[PDB]
């Protein structure tokens, strides 16, 4: 801990996070490529521009908030621009959808509380790196959002696809301090 140390990645785990979310099949995938590290990275893929409705339901683990009223999380994606797609079919959404789980250590599951909440909606560009790369993301998309609710507790993310081809490339956790010390 030379300034900051991050709260957990994906990459850092590499082992299961406790994923129990997924359609029917072909929708999202479990596919480990090559990084930018010799040894490979489980991570997922989801390609499927046939027919807009599917409502891709994804929950992700292994998190946790700060006392910050909120906190960083950096997620990282690779979708298949469909402006490079020549001739796509013109049937392919260009957004996403994130979303958040909270609730108490023990007290009861209300509708209301279980209620999840969209956060806001992400997409390729913003803060696009190129990288050679030869495993296949070629256009690498980093997101940074922040969340936290419930001061008693709750942290859990989502992801909702619909009818959108986009990668899972990374996701890590930090916590920042908003309000400094001011005398």
């Amino acid at each position: 801990g030379s300034n900051e140390v991050t709260l957990l990645d994906s990459r850092s785990v590499q082992g299961e996070l406790g994923w129990i979310a997924s359609p029917l099949e072909g929708g999202w995938e479990e596919v480990s490529i090559m990084d930018e590290k010799n040894t490979p990275i489980r991570t997922y893929q989801v390609c499927n521009v046939m027919e807009p409705s599917q409502n891709n339901w994804l929950r992700t683990d292994w998190i946790t908030r700060e006392g910050a009223q909120r906190v960083y999380i950096e997620i990282k994606f690779t979708l298949r621009d469909c402006n490079s797609l020549p001739g796509v079919m013109g049937t392919c959404k260009e957004t996403f959808n994130l979303y958040y789980y909270e609730s108490d250590n023990d007290k009861e599951r209300f509708i209301r509380e279980n209620q999840f909440v969209k956060i806001d909606t992400i997409a390729a560009d913003e803060s696009f790196t190129q990288v050679d790369i030869g495993d296949r993301i070629m256009k690498l998309n980093t997101e940074i959002r922040d969340v936290g609710p419930l001061s008693k507790k709750g942290f859990y993310l989502a992801f909702q696809d619909v009818g959108a081809c986009i990668a899972l490339v990374s996701v890590r956790v930090f916590y920042k301090k908003a309000p400094l010390t001011v005398r």
